[PDB]
């Protein structure tokens, strides 16, 4: 145990000594982020805005993370509603803590995305680089194969939906042995985007933990020593998933992962090869061009794999689930306007088919998928789960239902390019109907639509029923929509 750890401490001894005081600072900053003074941010508000603040519902909002439905309460008490959305967008910037290993992970390494202020994107930019430079020595060829180093995940770090239920409510000591054959059904590689921070001991699982990564180093991984028995690994590395068992530590199950670290780069090929395959298969059953780019995987984070293989599912759902003539329509158009459907593991305002059309920070959206009229692009992030939705296959239904809509309104118009449900129509269709389906259809005329438009295409039939009961003029409006469309 003190062994392995005594002599990967003497190999970085001289590493470690050397180190200056301003790069010891830099390496804490990154094992814990800079949280905001709860008292710094209140004292930044107006008379007018504390009124807003202390009286607003809160702990029940839309983008209202836990870590920020949480730390923003924790300051009503230091005294929907729409006027306070709009704020709430802009009060959400403010207060993020600073925390460079997240800022590599939401952009997938893409630093440069124009997803936070630029100020502050160069200041991450500072550091990530000046990081880089610190780690510059390899585990060497000589312990990389007679040490193992260690990380405990929660399993919701990579698929919030199979995380859910990864855990028997029956037996919360015992894993699903069904969510456990396709949690590794697919998972064949990964990919640290940011600074692996390792345990040179195996460390006993901690409340939410029940993933074990067990990982072998090559030689040329680069690294650092860090106090108390840790090790930092350079970003941007690759993980062959060598073995996903079910381990029994301390009449507790858990999931040992066996990982070993290759070049990033062999990786990035085998997802080269496969957006390359899935686009020819999936152009070839759309009748669209040999060569044509619909498909976009981008991919840099941990369980990279299984956004891959996932992507075949949720459209092979979709085909199955839609009509061919509607699908076919709607995705030439997406097309005739360059769109793309991306599946990805970064943040979505981190993906360019969103942020380029969307300057204001405030305006820029994350959540389990997107569409992009001004882009025609419906994105799909993986890892996270929406809220109300049974699979990611679900979700991309609803969106495809947003570009329904966009070819809807550019065939009233080719001139006065508009979306349907922006036509007076469906829009009174709204305030009469637009309570009777889901909670979050409430949203607005476009929401509403869509989720419709998915319900409308459950393969639970009890489901589409449903709608023509509950929403019979929404029903019929869509439907139409639909005949429309298949009409050139
Ligand atoms: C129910 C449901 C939810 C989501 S979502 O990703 O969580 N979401 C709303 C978050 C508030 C996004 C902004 C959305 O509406 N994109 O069109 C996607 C699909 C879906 F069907
Ligand atoms: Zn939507």
């Amino acid at each position: 145990r003190y062994e392995k750890w005594e002599k990967i401490k003497q190999h970085y001894q001289h590493w470690s000594d050397s180190l200056s005081e301003e790069g010891r600072g830099l390496l804490k900053k990154l094992q814990i982020p800079i949280e905001p003074k709860k008292d710094d941010i209140i004292h930044s508000l107006s008379q007018e805005e504390k009124e807003l603040l202390k009286r607003i519902q809160i702990d029940s909002s839309d983008f209202l993370s836990t870590e920020e439905k949480e730390f923003l309460k924790k300051l009503q008490i230091d005294i929907l509603s729409e006027k306070e959305k709009e704020f709430l967008k802009k009060l959400k910037l403010d207060i993020q803590p600073y925390d460079i290993n997240q800022r590599l992970q939401d952009t997938g390494g893409l630093i440069d995305s124009p997803s936070i202020n630029l100020d502050v994107r160069k200041q991450y930019k500072r550091d990530i680089q000046n990081i880089d430079a610190l780690l510059h020595q390899s585990i060497g060829s000589t312990l990389y194969n007679k040490i193992y180093l260690y990380e405990n995940m929660n399993i919701n770090n990579l698929t919030a939906t199979l995380g859910a239920d990864l855990v028997d409510s029956t037996d919360n000591t015992k894993i699903n042995r069904g969510i456990f054959n396709e949690f590794k059904k697919n998972f064949k590689y990964s990919i640290s985007s940011n600074y692996m921070i390792v345990d040179i001991n195996e460390r006993p699982a901690l409340d939410n933990e029940r993933l074990k990564w067990r990982i072998q180093l090559s030689p040329d991984t680069r690294a650092g020593y860090l106090e108390n028995g840790k090790l930092i690994l350079q970003r941007n590395i690759g993980l062959e998933i060598k073995d996903v068992q079910i381990i029994k530590q301390s009449e507790k199950e858990y999931i040992r992962i066996d990982a070993k670290v290759v070049p990033k780069s062999k990786i990035d090929t085998k997802i080269q090869e496969a957006q390359l395959n899935i686009n020819q298969e999936w152009n070839k059953a759309l009748g669209l061009p040999k060569y044509t780019k619909l498909i976009t995987f981008n991919v840099h984070n941990r369980y990279a794999s299984n956004i891959v293989e996932s992507a075949y599912l949720i459209l092979n759902e979709w085909k199955n689930n839609i009509q061919s003539d509607l699908i076919k329509k709607v995705t030439n158009y997406l097309v005739d306007g360059n769109g793309r459907f991306v599946f990805t593991d970064i943040t979505l305002p981190n993906i360019a088919e969103q942020y380029t059309h969307q300057d204001e920070i405030y305006e820029q959206v994350h959540s389990k998928g997107l569409y992009v009229p001004e882009s025609r692009s419906i994105l799909l992030h993986g890892p996270s789960k929406g809220v109300e939705l049974r699979n990611d296959s679900e979700g991309f239904i609803h969106e495809f239902g947003h570009a329904v809509d966009d070819y809807a309104g550019y065939l009233l118009d080719k001139n006065q390019s508009d979306l349907v449900t922006n036509s007076k129509k469906f829009i009174d269709i709204f305030k009469e109907e637009g309570s009777n389906l889901t909670s979050y259809g409430r949203t607005n005329e476009a929401e509403f639509f869509a989720e419709a438009f998915r319900l409308m295409h459950s393969t639970d039939h009890a489901e589409r029923l449903k709608v023509q009961k509950n929403a019979p003029k929404t029903f019929q409006f869509i439907n139409d929509q639909i005949k429309f469309i298949i009409n050139s």
